[PDB]
């Protein structure tokens, strides 16, 4: 009929307790594409899974994983904390530190690919603003003005970037904190 009395929400519930059954449920039905395309185009589209649940997802070590992040992240000019959020909304960033690696390297080498110096450069630019929009609830004092600036010192090879640049990105997130 013209209806749809298509599952498709078990596979939600379900991706939620487990993502590897979660992900392979759909694809069992045919509501889910194989490659990595598809599955790339399932977690950056349909936002009603954990967010928790999607950010491990993709920050995991298998080969497999790792390919369907990078095809998470070809997907979705501007400003560079612009993308960062951009990046870190569709998902809870993983607390665990083999993982935020995982990440923060495609999200580097992707953007230097359409100021600066290398990939490297925006690897641990990325981390200082995670290392800002965290930091800015529990600690009287804040990143000083004249820190963060002291403190990302030697970023571009051996020099900084410039100061206006880190000031201009320090006032952004501590007004919005991505998440």
């Amino acid at each position: 009929i013209k209806q749809q009395k298509e599952i498709i929400e078990h596979g939600i519930e379900l991706f939620n307790k487990k993502p590897k059954r979660g992900i392979q449920f759909l694809q069992e039905q045919g509501m889910l594409g194989t490659s990595v395309e598809d599955i790339a185009q399932f977690l950056h589209q349909e936002e009603r899974l954990d967010s928790t649940q999607v950010g491990d997802f993709l920050g995991d070590s298998a080969r497999f994983n790792k390919e369907v992040m990078y095809a998470y992240v070809d997907q979705l000019e501007k400003e560079f904390v612009s993308a960062l959020r951009t990046f870190l909304e569709g998902f809870r960033l993983p607390g665990e530190a083999q993982k935020i690696d995982r990440l923060m390297e495609k999200f580097a080498a992707r953007y230097i690919e359409c100021l600066f110096a290398s990939a490297d450069t925006a690897y641990v630019l990325a981390y200082s603003i995670i290392m800002l929009t965290t930091d800015l609830p529990q600690v009287k004092n804040k990143m000083t003005k004249e820190q963060y600036i002291k403190m990302n010192r030697g970023i571009n090879d051996s020099k900084d970037l410039p100061e206006e640049y880190l000031s201009s990105i320090y006032e952004e997130i501590e007004g919005k904190k991505i998440a």
